[PDB]
């Protein structure tokens, strides 16, 4: 839809705790109306979820 | 698609650590080809992710 | 030590995503020099970790 | 005590989702009577918690 990222985009956390890897899903709550699941590129199979504002796309 | 759950289904963990609330998203990795994000009904705003085999739908 | 909480204290998240239950552990990193593990009182066996500034003790 | 790992040990997940880095804390619940917090060596500041049986020490 108006989604910021798509499946397979490479993203990282902008600040604080680090995370980097591919978009592998999405979620939506009232607190986080646009959220993404990101599989680490360093730790295959490990997925963490974050609000869109915490993430930025990289090449 | 062939998805087991849809947005808004009420689910719980079958076993081990407990979790219960609404489906709020999805994710797919090689290790977890069908996964869901679940917002707790007890702890609004807190979301955890699980493979489909760990979850069951409730009324 | 100078720890803010002890094992068994009942705590909750102050803001944002909710969580409530007993202190069940601790952790320390450069980003989070004083952190706690909290077992949900609603979802037995489910544990989440947070920095001390995110938590407050309740009766 | 009878703890398997100490602060600063380098550990990894044995199987499934990967994780690797230093022990930075501990937790204890009925479901997980001996658990550890592990800071990723790849993603500084990101910590995940696991039961002792899921982890093994490495050099």
């Amino acid at each position: 839809s108006n989604a910021t990222f798509g499946m397979g985009d490479r993203v990282r956390k902008k600040s604080g705790a680090a995370w980097q890897g591919q978009i592998v899903g999405w979620y939506c709550t009232n607190l986080t109306p646009e959220g993404y699941a990101v599989e680490s590129e360093a730790h295959p199979g490990s997925v963490q979820i974050y609000p869109v504002a915490a993430l930025e796309r990289i090449n």
